[PDB]
């Protein structure tokens, strides 16, 4: 009953990595059905990462190129019967079918939304966090060089989402990585230019939520009755690098939860963002904007 | 590069934990070999939290008091073949032995050691994040009703040193619970009565580490030629709600790689204090202290 950072339970992904070594590279895949995915650079050598040819180099694969090993749980024996490549990732077809594959899906998450990294080394988990989508698509994770094909991905009932697969590092501690159709978050490309980000912003509808945690733990002092309207706030937020606020069903629990309108709220982070004045927030004399509604539900019920 | 609050992999956990039931009572347990661990204040009726008594509690009791179901994976009924009281623990005994009982120890964590989480309801897993057993002998986590028997960890090499157990709630965002030898962190009993709590302290060292992962990571502002000895430093601390700072070698690796050495984050740290004077340090307004030297160290450069 605070506020923390958590990581859905890993064991099920866990079950998914393996290893995919491509010459005298290597790097994570994950394991699904009959399929084996993994970041296209596996075919780039060192030397050539500044600008690859991925169009040549995959012409001049066989199956015999891709090498899978499983190293976690029940071992090992993965051989690549067939191999595609899908925008900035190798789709590698597998002679075994992973026993363990979870119900899963393939939605492409949106800025503001969590979820869950399991960052591996060698197709070795070891370690989880969390990060949301930030609005210039990138994250803010924990990868050193070895990680890429750790997956990110979250989890409504039994069903997993795999919604991200790492890839590269633009700046100190900034990140990014594919959705599983291949598409880079942002658009960057998977060679190693430097690459410039757009402007990030506050993911105005997880400012909300975590005013609303406040309220819920009996900080409430900026509180007021005045009111900013969703369409006006939406318009200043244009002009003061916030996302446009949308509303949801979560949001709306809040409210009821606490008394206190998502407009009175909005009318609060326009003065917060003027200064805090004295003055904390669960505090912070800074807007969080990393937990999302959903986040607030189930960690202050 | 990035520095994000890590935890374990929990697979390893996750196939350890069960429900375990008695009377009214349900709450989750972890199963190693023949044991199912659980708190004991599962034996207490709803009511009779404000004082319970546990020795009489145990001998109301039978094998058939107590139910041991496996949810999550490979599935499973247990039955209770025996049972023991052990501090604010029950031992369990059951017929079935875990099939997939993770190489282990049961060691007590210190103040400013971090560790996993793995919180569960109904043993049942339901999320994982890492916190650092505070000077008061508290945590702050994520705990609601029916996580108690919730479980916390280090992992080291296929080692996993189970520390925690979660006993219960106190102020709000303030946990507490047993080691594996049955004592509960900080003395506190598993009462619904209140008992008082010393005083919160920063970890010192950690708040070092944290500043020296700010400076790789490319945010030094607050680094000035000014410092703080050790000595100094540690007077101050008492006066300020710091804890002891004492150097490891994990730190000196830090210091060694940055070039900063500790003094000048010791006086850093007095001059923070008072407050970041509108600037943030990693995205924070306020000195962070559970990030463990040997966490930046992992983190930032992939070494022990």
């Amino acid at each position: 009953s605070g506020l923390v950072k958590m990581s859905h339970p890993s064991g099920d992904v866990e079950a998914c990595m393996v290893q995919v070594t491509c010459g005298s590279m290597t790097l994570n895949g994950l394991w699904l059905d009959n399929t084996v995915w993994c970041p296209r650079h596996v075919m780039c050598p060192a030397d050539q990462l500044s600008d690859p040819n991925y169009d040549a180099l995959l012409i001049s694969m066989t199956n015999h190129s891709f090498s899978v090993q499983k190293h976690i749980g029940a071992p090992a024996n993965l051989r690549v019967v067939g191999h595609a490549m899908q925008g900035t990732l190798l789709k590698l077809t597998v002679d075994v079918a992973n026993p363990s594959t979870p119900a899963y899906t393939f939605t492409t998450v949106k800025p503001g939304a969590a979820f869950s990294v399991l960052a591996c080394y060698n197709g070795r988990p070891t370690g989880t966090f969390t990060v949301v989508m930030r609005p210039n698509y990138t994250i803010k994770g924990s990868f050193l060089c070895g990680s890429a094909g750790s997956v990110g991905y979250t989890k409504e009932g039994s069903v997993i989402n795999f919604c991200y697969m790492h890839q590269m590092e633009l700046a100190n501690g900034t990140h990014t990585g594919s959705a599983f159709d291949g598409t880079m978050y942002g658009a960057f490309m998977d060679k190693q230019v430097h690459q410039v980000q757009l402007t990030d912003k506050y993911c105005s509808v997880n400012v909300v939520a975590w005013l609303y945690a406040a309220i819920l733990n009996g900080c409430a002092w900026f509180v007021k009755p005045n009111r900013t309207s969703v369409v006006s706030f939406n318009e200043w937020a244009l002009a003061n690098q916030f996302t446009e606020f949308v509303g949801t069903q979560s949001v709306d629990m809040l409210a009821v939860k606490t008394g206190v309108a998502i407009e009175q709220l909005l009318y609060a982070i326009q003065q917060l963002y003027t200064g805090f004045q004295g003055k904390q927030i669960l505090g912070s004399t800074m807007l969080e904007d990393e937990f999302t509604p959903e986040d607030v539900n189930m960690q202050i019920m």
